[PDB]
């Protein structure tokens, strides 16, 4: 296997394997506890260099394993990484991406049929998916099913086969490399957790922020709300327990059957069609957590630095209690009929 493509086959399945954790003397005593990020990355180096750059900045997370997950193999990626020094760091590497696939499925065989061939025009061709198209009567893109294959194949591969997380007993955060992290988020989530243990038994995970930040932290640094996970204002530093993703890995036949090619959207649809329970989430009032790249940059770094004040509240306190109500969502978006995609998703669990 000598080609581009075979060679990064085998760097995927060889990392993969070996989980090289760099910046730990693994004859210490040390282990991960409490919190561990993942980091969905794919291929806007610019922006995973913002989220490195938070991480550096922030504060306590000398001890905080970060797990970067690649669908895209670059040196100038795997330097970024590689200039961390600061925390534990492991890179794992999904290995169906288009990257890896490009001219057969999961990537584009050209034996697939065109995205708006007609269904009977699509029989007569005898194209690959013809009998499988989306509910809107449209084949598949691979560009636009990577992420969903990603999120999920890269849930299950931390849960169950990162060997140092073997028996972890904290949460997992969910982030992506176009996120930029307050500096008091682990001060912030150690205490949410707490709150959480003590106040919110029926809450199944933990959000660092909506995407809505007031411009004073004023009267609002210090408390937390209960709410119904709604995916468009918690899938942005989403903290699962080992609880919330067994309940989620024991749904993979609903998840990768679900015609919906965002991962979120389907979260949504299986908090209310397949979990035993909907989900509540704990959420700060203001965002511990960013959407963003220089100015964008800047405008989150000059609202920090204005609220300086408010940042590593001494308690955080629930905001009052209300009736929350499950949340189904509006429509299916499609993109997700094809059958070879929902047969590869339900393959990771194995
Ligand atoms: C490398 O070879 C494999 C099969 O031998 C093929 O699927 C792939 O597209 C090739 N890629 C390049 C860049 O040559
Ligand atoms: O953005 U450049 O390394
Ligand atoms: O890929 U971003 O949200
Ligand atoms: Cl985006």
């Amino acid at each position: 296997a000598d080609n581009l493509t075979l060679r990064y086959r085998s760097l995927v399945y060889q990392l993969n394997f070996d989980q090289t954790l760099r910046n730990v003397d693994k004859a210490g005593t040390w282990a991960p506890r409490e919190l561990v990020l993942v980091v969905q990355v794919h291929n806007r180096p610019e922006y995973l260099r913002l989220l490195l750059d938070s991480l550096r900045k922030a504060q306590g997370i000398d001890n905080v394993l970060v797990i970067f997950s690649h669908d895209f193999w670059s040196t100038e990626i795997n330097q970024l990484i590689a200039g961390v020094n600061f925390c534990p760091v492991l890179q794992v590497f999904f290995p169906f991406s288009i990257q890896l696939y490009p001219n057969e499925f999961p990537g584009s065989d050209p034996r697939d049929c065109p995205r708006d061939l007609p269904k009977n025009a699509a029989l007569k061709l005898g194209c690959i998916n013809a009998e499988y198209p989306d509910s809107f009567g449209h084949y598949r893109e691979a560009k636009f099913s990577q992420t969903k294959h990603h999120w999920w194949w890269k849930l299950h591969f931390v849960w169950e086969r990162v060997k140092i997380l073997r028996d972890y007993a904290g949460l997992i955060l969910f982030l992506e490399e176009d996120h930029y992290l307050a500096p008091d988020f682990y001060h912030v989530f150690k205490k949410m957790w707490k709150l959480k243990q003590q106040e919110c038994p029926e809450c199944d995970v933990l959000s660092l922020g909506t995407y809505s930040a007031s411009r004073s932290f004023y009267g609002m640094a210090d408390k937390v709300d209960v709410k119904t996970w709604k995916s468009t204002e918690h899938n942005m530093g989403l903290a699962l327990t080992r609880n919330a993703y067994q309940k989620l890995i024991e749904c993979t036949d609903t998840f990768c059957t679900y015609d919906d090619y965002n991962w979120d959207w389907t979260l949504q649809y299986l908090t209310v069609s397949c979990l035993p329970k909907f989900w509540k989430v704990l959420v700060p009032q203001i965002p511990r957590i960013f959407h963003a790249p220089s100015t964008q940059s800047a405008q989150i770094e000059s609202l920090l630095n204005n609220n300086k004040q408010y940042m590593f509240p001494e308690t955080l306190t629930i905001s009052e209690k209300f009736t929350v109500v499950a949340i189904s969502p509006p429509r299916k978006n499609g993109g997700w009929g094809d059958i070879r995609d929902h047969e590869l998703c339900k393959s990771y669990r194995r």
